[PDB]
């Protein structure tokens, strides 16, 4: 038996997008453990559909999440793909985001935490954003401080994250549209 | 954030091995697949002289080709093709495993069961692709598959000790292009 549904366990509490997002997630890496690590922000769903059906930029922190993401798809409903990290330091860049944006952070907690702080000092207002760096030393409490926010966001309990995850999450919402 | 010196000492390890181990952490963030991907002895030999001369690649399953760099495989003159499009029969894909070309890559990311049939014509001698990467989810059946691919003649990499598994397959393929390029 290799049915997906049969392996994991029930997930009858939460929506069939949110289903969606962790199934895909699961396939990315193989960790089941990954249906219980992830959170989600009470309507993160609602604020990343709204968005991305504006035509919103999508900001990511390296390339390699940008090269993950279905550009394609993205390029129909009008949305642009940029990055912090190729003074025109990456701070500048995040400082000019856009109003309704999506940030994506699959590699650098230090980028994670900078733009908490931009956030709670309103210079920035992204529309979501997905916090998911790799487990450098500083990664737990990047993501904690991340789970006071009132933007919208998804994250990671524990020590997974990283480009493909951060990009697959991305990849998710925007096939279920 | 090094990535560096967050994992332990490669200095004994090959460049090309090094820049493997570098993106697949970096995909999934689990720093044990270090110790726990396998590879054989002839494994990146095998994969790069394939490579270079246009090979035929052949996944599993869809969302596997759907996670290449199809651009760069394109580029080299690699055609990218799936055993199983909706995841006596004509086409099912026992039939398209058995005529696998000589030379071909497989990248499995989903299904022991097409691991463990590649295996045993692989040892009946029937196929005899350049590599394959064995990287199936954790289903009731995968300790088994991984095990016959560890003791195969046929050049390839796996996964032992860690959960990996899925577009892990695709992140190992796109790193050897990578190096080749």
């Amino acid at each position: 038996q290799e049915s997906l549904k049969h392996l994991l366990p029930d997930l009858s509490a939460y929506s069939e997008i949110t289903i969606h997002l962790l199934h895909q997630l699961v396939l990315a890496c193989g960790d089941v453990s990954l249906v219980n690590a992830v959170r989600l922000s009470q309507g993160a769903i609602a604020s990343a559909r709204d968005a991305l059906k504006a035509g919103c930029p999508v900001v990511t922190d390296v390339p390699v999440v940008a090269a993950a993401l279905d550009q394609t798809r993205l390029a129909h409903l009008g949305c642009t793909v940029k990055t912090l990290i190729d003074h025109d330091h990456w701070q500048q860049r995040l400082q000019q985001i856009p109003q309704g944006s999506v940030l994506a952070i699959g590699y650098a907690p230090s980028v994670l935490l900078t733009a908490c702080k931009l956030i709670e000092q309103q210079h920035i207002q992204p529309a979501l954003v997905i916090g998911m760096p790799i487990g450098f030393s500083h990664a737990p409490g990047a993501k904690r401080r991340l789970m006071t926010s009132p933007i919208p966001h998804i994250t990671i309990q524990g020590s997974l994250g990283g480009g493909l995850l951060a990009a697959v999450t991305l990849n998710a919402l925007v096939e279920t549209l």
